[PDB]
């Protein structure tokens, strides 16, 4: 019953109940004045049961979810608002995050979506302890200790809401506001002033000094004639498609210096003096692989895009790192390692019209590589993917995916943010199924009995390819 789904030990009333939420560019002062269900879209959700306005418990977390949504990778960051509701407000934890389960155990009607039914006062009344609304707790990701919380978007029009942070306002180039704010969640660190970087390493590209790679291994020549070949005109005059490029590249870890688990460019002048050397091989590498592509990108977009993933990365080691040894059988590809978290994550049950979740630990050995996305299994009206509940988590990062459908009957996912693994570094995916209809299947609609897992990208006979790992799980029973 109600107790094989809620958590009564992390579950309270609490006056002036608060979280924290992250606040795209052009509405930071807009919402200051009440929270509405925005428009017909993204919803909060792709599964009917889970609409509403989304905050957690920690204001570095809800900070990553600002940047602008036409421009994930590049683009500008909002700001972070305090939420507080007035009176009393039950928090209720749940152990579980299946929605069909819950509407059972809790004696909810099977018919309307869970989140629906949260916002009445029927609900309130007999789950609230006198709380005035109820708000669900969950775990916001493994790898961390934060809460995310959901609110009803009708309950939650009684919410004020408070500036903690405009980031635009800070006046900042690229992105360098946000990343100092995450940076503050370290009281050893690794805190990098960026403007002090960026005009200090401009200032060094003269024409015609003290840095070695003692204790090093990897070398910059690959990454130039890399880079060089992957910048067509288009992508050279836009800072978010070069950013993209970039991002699913190999061998990064040489211009950060970073390897055998430690961030060697340490000091503001140790990296200034490395990001330099890069951008004029990278305007000496142009001259054999693109056409008219300006040197000048290789001195302005280049540098702009790089700086960023020096973020990403820095931002990563700074946290803790999530548990790396792999609970199962690993996978072993490219360099990486790719292991279902439990033997459960590997089997697709059916008899469902309700919903799953699917956790796959991915590792790297060394240096910082990327991942390129996930490929995805898909059957039409019998098992759909579910857009806003599958994410990757880079310790404790919670990554949001873009998610469209190729096809075939198969489902794709790109990272909203670049992910990169490796030594100290490593990642959760969180895959998430939602069948409209509980209709069957035997392996005879699949065209694939695995889970694509993408990384960097290769150049194989004279061909654009990214380096795969797959992970085969079990549609029975």
């Amino acid at each position: 019953g109600a107790d094989d789904v809620v958590d009564s030990s992390k579950s309270f009333v609490m006056e002036n109940f608060s979280s924290y939420h992250g606040t795209k560019p052009g509405y930071v002062d807009s919402i200051q004045k009440g929270i509405q269900k925005p428009k017909s879209g993204t919803q909060g959700n792709y599964d009917d049961d889970w609409k509403g306005f989304y905050s957690t418990d920690n204001k570095y977390d809800a900070a990553g979810y600002s940047v602008d949504n036409e421009n994930p990778l590049s683009g500008k960051a909002g700001g972070v608002v305090k939420v507080t509701y007035p009176g009393l407000t039950k928090v209720l934890a749940l152990k579980v995050d299946n929605a069909e389960t819950i509407k059972k155990e809790l004696g909810l009607s099977l018919t309307e979506p869970l989140m629906e039914q949260v916002g009445t006062e029927e609900f309130i009344k007999r789950f609230g302890d006198g709380a005035s609304r109820v708000v669900l707790s969950l775990p916001f990701a493994e790898g961390s200790s934060s809460v995310e919380y959901i609110n009803n978007w009708e309950q939650a029009k009684a919410l004020s809401v408070e500036l903690e942070i405009n980031f635009e306002t800070r006046g900042k180039r690229g992105q360098d506001a946000m990343y100092e704010y995450m940076a503050q969640a370290c009281a050893s660190c690794i805190n990098l002033d960026w403007d002090v970087i960026r005009d200090k390493t401009k200032t060094k590209i003269e024409s015609l000094t003290g840095t070695n790679p003692v204790f090093a291994g990897a070398n910059y020549a690959a990454w130039a004639v890399n880079v060089a070949q992957v910048i067509d005109s288009e992508t050279a005059d836009n800072l978010e498609k070069t950013t993209a490029a970039l991002s699913i590249l190999p061998g990064i870890g040489s211009v950060m210096g970073i390897a055998d688990g430690a961030v060697h460019h340490n000091t503001e002048e140790i990296v200034a003096q490395s990001i330099a050397l890069s951008s004029l091989m990278v305007a000496q590498a142009i001259p054999l692989v693109g056409e008219l592509v300006d040197i000048g990108f290789a001195a302005y977009n280049f540098v702009e895009s790089i700086i960023n993933l020096f973020q990403v990365v820095h931002n990563s080691y700074n946290r803790p790192a999530y548990s790396p040894g792999h609970k199962t059988q690993p996978f072993l590809h490219d360099g990486y390692a790719v292991s279902w978290n439990t033997v459960e994550d590997s089997i697709i049950r059916t008899g469902f019209q309700g919903e799953s979740g699917h956790d796959i630990k991915i590792t790297a050995e060394n240096t910082p590589l990327p991942i390129a996305g996930v490929l995805l299994p898909t059957i039409p009206g019998k098992l759909d993917v579910n857009k806003s509940k599958t994410h990757i988590s880079v310790n404790g990062r919670k990554i949001r995916m873009r998610c469209r459908a190729i096809d075939g009957d198969v489902t794709f996912c790109r990272p909203k943010s670049p992910v990169y693994v490796g030594n100290g570094v490593h990642a959760n995916l969180h895959v998430a199924f939602h069948r409209s209809s509980s209709e069957k299947i035997h392996s005879n609609e699949i065209s694939s009995d695995s889970i694509g897992v993408l990384g960097y990208q290769k150049t194989v006979d004279h061909t654009k390819v990214n380096s795969k790992l797959s992970l085969f799980f079990e549609i029975k029973s």
